[PDB]
């Protein structure tokens, strides 16, 4: 692609259509690029004995990137809503990625007025990591990703990777890593770049909830053939009736004592906490008593752990100590923000496959009990990986991650992100963006010091992004209604998901997924 | 295969060359072989009242076999220098088997001296196990295996197994094997035995270490757009002020609060010990507080446990008990021999991914805290399985174990072999190799009992082992030099991995495979 | 860091024509590349002036630059038994790591890097 | 890469200071002409690659060679007051050439300054083209040898213009990357 | 080359002769 100054390198393709088994996206913003640290690399650490599992060391590169790790940069909420409401699951398939309509800017402070000008002559660079030989800084549910309103124009992010260290120091097995020098194409106005991927094969999401539960699995009417103990001693209690061995055959009646086929998903038990500011102990404890772990001797908080549901029955106000996923709210402080101003999600669809985050597991012996020792009961706070163990996924939300790339390891168990969503070994590769260095006047005189004096410019361009989406329809013979996702009807303030007074776009809840309703 | 007396049945082949894409060593050695058991087949069992988790039974064979097991076998020191500092990884491909130019023996103690002469008639035994209908007995870290220095002469292993045990005694489906029960090949001077055979599809070793570390995965430089909660009652602390729901976006600040997608590997947290014998306590704990398991009533030691971390940051004095494989010096007593006389291996490569053998796992809770409660915090010593947990597998060494039989059995989970290496469902097959029987001067009268007088005389000839190894090739964007091995180019007294004065091949120290860097 | 090729001076006598500097030495190495702004006058008299012109308008440029390079390698064939000596960066806890910018983006070469690290017989 | 005026356009002659120094007495000539070099060996190699180069091989040498020049930009300084601004001249050129036929004195591999950065992120500035004659003390013989530039066939550049080149090595025998593990 | 134990593996050649052009010598030794 090679066209001219007053000639568009590309069109504004942001729509989207459904073809019944699948839905292709489409999405396109504007895009600022910035000169980062000045065209230097600077290598980065912890500040001299500021804290200690904080500890870190790493560089900082001039390197833009693009991201669209968010759901919200593809769907737009009716969309979202017609997905949720209607698909068994859904899943990723191709993608175009594209940039163009490129103008490079230069400003000069020459008073107490900055001008800004176009420099034609000037280029920039672009690159993508096909081969995954950068350290993979996506998925980590960081900022800079593409704005939910098609109309906001959105800053392009830095980027900075972290390596191997020892406290604030580093090691020698310690990686440093030149992105010029990487082979990318280098573009001017009128200029574009073209980009196509193909995501492997992941299984679909579920959009859906269990209409049955682990434990209410069988038939209600009908007696099991085979027999359980219930009475160790109690038996006709009145003379000369100690103890004794008896069998009952399973009923419906004893529904919690039948013989069983399959178990709960793992576990990792959290802290249980309420939003009310009354019901909790008068400490501080989001540190001492949460759960956590540690690699090195360096502890590590287990923010979202394994699969495990918020809450039981009959409460929806005690949510794990970090069990789960918070989004803030538009425009809230990055610093200690009151409860009013995040939106905490609630995971109680999966209540049927996986246990409560804050509850126990379950009941394990330990001991050998007999006439001379009485027996005893130990609470499971902490199971690993069972045969017969099945369970459900975290969600995903309109505003969520979409995949994660799988670390290169010898091992690994059930490879799907913690904070939900796809998780790839060869995922959507990342798009490196920079403006090229342009020196400013040099001296008549040979210099060998190093070149510092650079003129001051930034870019900007449209981004387009398209992905096609697989769907699972949905087959249900459920005769009732089924619940959907839907906004009130009341006469209302404003608008969900829309722009204010003075154009601010505001999502106003986290949108789950499952909605339909299938069985075990 | 089939020629005369004066002709030999092969040629001493002991090569290696490379491909680029894979290498194939080759090795010879000269071997001698006994008459075990006196052509009989023991029924061995514990000694009556000698030990109770050492309680064994099964049966000692009149036949040999070759092992070849161990990685010294086929790969010189610098052989394994090339592999270890240029490749990703490496696996197994083909093999080539060959018995040839061998002499029986037979000897006669006259008076008070040994004479030695040639059976030219007399015959020798191989076969091979290939539909593993015997019991295998390789993969257990044995003796004699194939001289690490060629110029070294062997004895050949005599073949033993273990049955089922209740005790002392024996079970009722206790297995017999007689491997005269075996169509093997007979040989006499001047014939051979060839063999070849194909691996399965095994995944790649690591012969490489993580550039980064699970908890350093993300971006230095920008905050995440997920909140966590951090303040429970902490806030102005002034005027009626106990407690408050106060939550913070993670930023880089807050390295070890963020949220997380994966899980380190899984644990099982061994003692640890100190290389100088007066950090430790003045106990004899290697037994009653080491870490183990019980299978049937019965004790054993979990010597190498799932890969974990030998020590953590500025440590490297000390190592988990027995949490590590450990190789002895040559010339070194196999009964109570001191600490500078065997090798212990440091497992710090794999820091990244795994937790510390000796330290905890982490961090769970167990209570349901309120204003009535205080929150409890349990440290975890065991964790089995969960998803999203990742990991590395134990490093293998050039004087390592190479592969291990998968056991036939219903479930398996990681089937790496847990001292390191490759786990086969269908490993190279068993070669038995025995002396045949020559009964010495019958009497004139006819005899029904058992025959007892046999001529002694025992056999040697040459083996060789063709292995080709396909490589996995290093492609790294790592612009600083990564650690390599090396000899010390100081002034030395005696050169590594060498003969000294008298002629006696030893290893100077055991090496790793984990010198290049990958990203996560 | 050090020099790769020499020019060999066109003369009736060489004896061993390897650079002294070390290298290769060459009759007809890579040529040389000259690059100059063209000048660019400023005003002009409206009268004619013999004398020579002085007034140029100041300026410089700027672009990049490319320089592929294809090199033969002679491979290693030694039958030494022991491992040979290798270069390696120290796995020990550092400060700042080898052949990298520091706090302040500045790129540095720790040490002279050689070349002679595999042995071969006489 | 980055180019000033050098000389101002200018051909100056050069030589020694009157009566400075005796075994540094030299005369030659300074030139507006700038040169590319890249006769450093880091300038190829990363120190990554040179330790895979080092580590595994008896000898090596260099054998093609693929020159360009490319994303030109000319840009014009003002000063007006006490501030500078620069902008675009777009029809303004630049002219480049190749020595080929060795006409003019080979001033490279005399491990001077001005080579490409080790780091390909740093920005160099291009150095200027001198030479030195034959010389009496301070003053020229008269079989001193001038030589213009101007008086060479060069490719004129716009912006938007490139320029191409390419070279082959000769028979030079490989480098040894060895040690010899005898002694004479 | 492979024969038996009691036939010969070789030859004794212990000789030269002269083609004026150039010489050929042979020689063995136990
Ligand atoms: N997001 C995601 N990606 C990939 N696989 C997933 C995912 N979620 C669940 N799984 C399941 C599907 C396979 O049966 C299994 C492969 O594990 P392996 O370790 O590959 O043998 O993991
Ligand atoms: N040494 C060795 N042999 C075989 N497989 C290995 C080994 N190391 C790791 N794995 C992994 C590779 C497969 O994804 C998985 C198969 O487990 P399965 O239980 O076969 O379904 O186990
Ligand atoms: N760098 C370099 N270039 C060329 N020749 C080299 C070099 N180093 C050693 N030699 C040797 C190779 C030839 O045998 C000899 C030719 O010398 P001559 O004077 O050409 O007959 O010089």
């Amino acid at each position: 692609g090679a066209d001219g100054v007053g000639n568009s390198s590309g069109n504004w393709h942001c729509d989207s259509q459904w073809l019944g088994d699948r839905v292709i996206t489409t999405s396109t913003r504007t895009w600022a690029l910035p000169t980062y640290n000045n065209h230097l690399y600077k290598q980065i650490s912890s500040q001299s004995g500021a804290s200690n599992d904080n500890h870190y060391f790493g560089y900082s590169t001039p390197w833009g990137y693009f991201d669209f790790n968010r759901f919200h940069c593809h769907f737009s909420p009716r969309d979202w809503q017609r997905l949720i409401n209607n698909n068994w699951g859904f899943r990723p398939k191709k993608l175009s990625f594209k940039l163009f309509n490129i103008q490079v800017k230069e400003v000069t402070q020459n008073d107490g007025t900055t001008t800004i000008a176009n420099n034609l002559t000037s280029t920039v660079q672009v690159f993508t990591d096909s081969e995954y030989q950068l350290p993979y800084v996506l998925g980590s549910a960081h900022q800079g990703c593409l704005p939910p309103f098609p109309a906001d124009v959105f800053m392009v992010p830095q980027y900075g990777y972290l390596t191997l260290n020892n406290g604030s120091q580093a090691v020698g097995r310690s990686s440093f890593y030149c992105l010029e020098y990487f082979p990318s194409q280098m573009l001017r106005t009128g200029n574009n770049f073209q980009f196509s991927y193909t995501f492997e094969d992941v299984p679909f999401h579920s959009s859906y909830a269990h209409s049955q539960s682990l434990d209410r699995l069988m038939n209600p009417l009908i007696d099991q053939y085979l027999y359980y103990l219930n009475r160790t001693q109690g038996t006709t209690s009145g003379t000369t009736n100690q103890s004794r061995l008896l069998f009952s055959q399973a009923g419906p009646q004893s529904m919690s004592l039948q013989a069983r086929n399959w178990l709960p998903g793992p576990c990792y038990r959290q802290q249980r906490l309420s939003k009310t500011a009354n019901d909790n102990n008068n400490s501080n404890f989001p540190w001492t008593a949460a759960s956590k772990y540690h690699l090195n001797g360096r502890d590590s908080l287990v923010n979202p752990g394994p699969a495990m549901a918020s809450h039981k029955d009959d409460e929806e106000k005690f949510f794990p100590m970090h069990g789960n996923l918070i989004f803030g709210k538009e425009g809230t402080t990055a610093s200690n923000a009151e409860l009013d101003n995040v939106m905490i999600t609630d995971e109680e669809e999966i209540r049927t496959t996986n246990p409560v985050a804050t509850e126990q597991y379950g009941t394990v012996a330990n001991n050998l009990q007999s006439s001379n020792t009485a027996p005893t009961t130990r609470t499971v706070n902490d199971q690993g990986a069972l045969p017969g163990m099945v369970w459900q996924d975290r969600d995903v939300y309109l505003q969520g991650p979409i995949w994660a790339k799988i670390p290169h390891t010898d091992g690994h168990f059930h490879p799907s992100p913690l904070m939900g969503g796809f998780g790839l070994k060869h995922p959507p590769p990342q798009i490196m963006i920079k403006n090229t260095p342009v020196p400013a006047n040099p001296p008549t005189t040979f210099s060998p010091a190093k070149f510092a004096s650079f003129i001051t410019q930034y870019s900007t361009g449209q981004v387009s992004v398209e992905i096609e989406w697989e769907l699972q329809k949905e087959n249900s013979k459920r005769w009732n209604p089924e619940i959907q996702y839907t906004s009130n009807y009341n006469k209302s303030v404003n608008v969900d998901f829309t722009v204010d007074t003075n154009g601010v776009y505001s999502e106003p809840r986290p949108i789950g997924t499952r909605y339909l309703t299938r069985n075990l």
